[PDB]
């Protein structure tokens, strides 16, 4: 049989190891039941503890126990977490203390409308992204996580400019999402728009999201996933949009009396990672 | 007398121990060496068992081991493996059962070629990547790994399309080669080729490859590692290549009867780590 | 009484079993305090040792300690530490032996400058990077780590190259610096300026700057963590800097008679995760 369950005294009338039981082993009197009951339930019941701290079942005969479970506490039960949805609450396991590496970027901003004439549009920047290390969470729910929701890209025609994209938050840190970019009309060229940025509690290591350019080049930002996105010279609104999450569109282009609506900014992820044994 | 070789039994008449023994202590008639045996054969084979798992010789005087080993099987022995050949295997030690943070990326291709007259070529492409979190491995050797073949150039003359970038797989996951530039000729500016493609198993995470352009900007898309490149305007076929691994070509430029072929994109690489006490 | 001075006996007549005693298991002969001294403080003080080095205190009736602390050791006491003083000392717990993905990236280079004229100046290149991991240190103190310095714009006037940013360097590897933009004047462009490489011991990966274009495109420097940034095409010089460290500047700009400057080159940073009870 596998499964011993195995703290041996289990409340056999315990007792602690005195200053005397300290200073040298044992004593010249009896051995008495107490002190060796707790001497082995204290051993053994640490032992139960770490083998069933992972998920695991203490055998008798196995001896080794995945090496104290140790290698599923360390290289296995790496869980990690990617975060799509709009917003939602993000479950904590019961034995999850601390989470590492939370990653978030802010979702892109698309380009620019550009119409039939000579000037061309901009693009839109990219959003922000942070990393964080050692995360104290608590035992239960997190907080509700948000994310940066996709560029929105204003198809009414040309000359509108791009809409930002939105902000994503999460373990009191928020990351911009970068701003849309600008559309204007014939012989005007646009302004380098402005990225994300980070927000709130400091990270360890923060990404500012590439800004926008004015549309002589017409690149999008891009993020910790994502990067520059170019211009595509087409007629009939081809569009490419951002490559990664987080970047920006590279907005509308000018040529042969075409319009392009413009790039399509992709929204923003979260990544968390956590040791656990139950169900991710 | 530092090594010691202490599992205690070793076929010593070991027994399992009642229930009793478990819901209480130790009974107060005769003593039973047939239970003790095996009570202590278990925690001390457990000790160290933890012991060998990170490579160390089991000490009796030191009591640390460093922290019985399990500070070296944390923070050390972390072990990094870079695949860089197009084809072989991966040794996966006896002791690894879950392999974790498996980069990898594929090659890009490399820009077009341009002749001598006014319009520019397309930059190559820039192979994809992913990266899967604790991945299950079996021990032994392991499914034959492939990464991508390098951004080829076809230097027979201006005019022609560049090489095709090689993908790379492994673990049932495949990331795609980024397409080489397209050869065009003089009054024309190249159509931009779509970059590196995220197939077969879903990854928890994946880099989709920078795509080329169609001339005039002309950067070498990027890719998990590397980032975009620009051309060159160098008559002498200076061509600087991409930066770092699953870059792209910048393409060749055209001016002043310029005989450029491009860049050469590098190839992808698999970066993998696992925990192990063997050679890395 | 929480804490219990643990490890069990403490110079209480200790004496190893002999070999014939580890083959078989306890001998039919009396008990003997030597043995059952040493036999359970090996146990108990490996435990202790354990919990104590985890930075976690010992308890008598908790028995499981966080599972032992082996949290506080896999996910907790996970400690990040980026340095971005000029240059110092980096200090090593007395504790850790081992530093986890050792990060650094190589200072920027600020583009050139520009006057008023049809052209523009030549952008800076970007600094080079390196991860290193499992990096094996002694207890005390490291080489006094050497940051790049953030590469200053040189204003002395139209057409003069720009300022360089350091290379940074630790742990006997070295990454090469953005070399500073080139300074033309009007009518007249540049060539591009190469970035940072890897020296030293040869890490796992390295990422080599992102080096500046001739200057038609004049994007920014680009490395590991900081994205290429464009040129500002404005009147007033705005001079766009790179978003995050190891940038580089996209050099000066002009359009109807301008003179902007140009970006400034960022500084580089050094990122190390190490695993200690002691707080950074």
């Amino acid at each position: 049989m596998a499964s011993i369950n195995l703290p041996f005294s289990l409340s056999g009338s315990k007792r602690i190891p005195t200053s005397e039981e300290l200073a040298d082993g044992y004593q010249c009197g009896p051995l008495d039941v107490e002190l060796d009951n707790w001497l082995m339930w204290w051993l053994t019941g640490q032992v139960d503890g770490v083998i069933e701290g992972a998920g695991l079942t203490t055998d008798d005969t196995d001896l080794a126990r995945l090496y104290k479970a140790i290698q599923s506490m360390t290289s296995g039960n790496l869980r990690t977490v990617v975060l799509t949805a709009a917003s939602g609450n993000l479950p904590i396991p019961s034995d999850v203390s601390v989470l590492n590496w939370v990653r978030a970027v802010g979702g892109g901003g698309a380009g620019g409308n550009s119409n039939t004439g000579n000037s061309k549009a901009s693009g839109g920047g990219g959003g922000a992204g942070f990393d964080r290390f050692n995360v104290a969470v608590t035992p239960g729910s997190n907080v509700p996580y948000t994310v940066g929701a996709a560029g929105a890209v204003n198809g009414l025609g040309a000359g509108y400019n791009g809409g930002a994209g939105g902000s994503t938050a999460i373990l009191g840190t928020t990351a911009g999402g970068g701003a849309g970019g600008l559309g204007v009309n014939n012989n005007a060229t646009a302004v380098q728009v402005n990225g994300g940025t980070t927000s709130g509690t400091t990270p360890e290591i923060s990404y500012p999201g590439g800004l926008g350019t004015e549309g002589i080049v017409g690149t999008g930002g891009g993020s910790v996933l994502s990067q520059p996105t170019q211009r595509a010279f087409t007629n009939a609104g081809n569009n490419n949009p951002a490559n990664s999450w987080g970047g920006g569109g590279p907005g509308g282009s000018d040529f042969g009396g075409a319009w392009q609506p413009g790039g399509v900014g992709k929204q923003g992820i979260i990544i968390v990672q956590y040791f656990s044994r139950f169900a991710p």
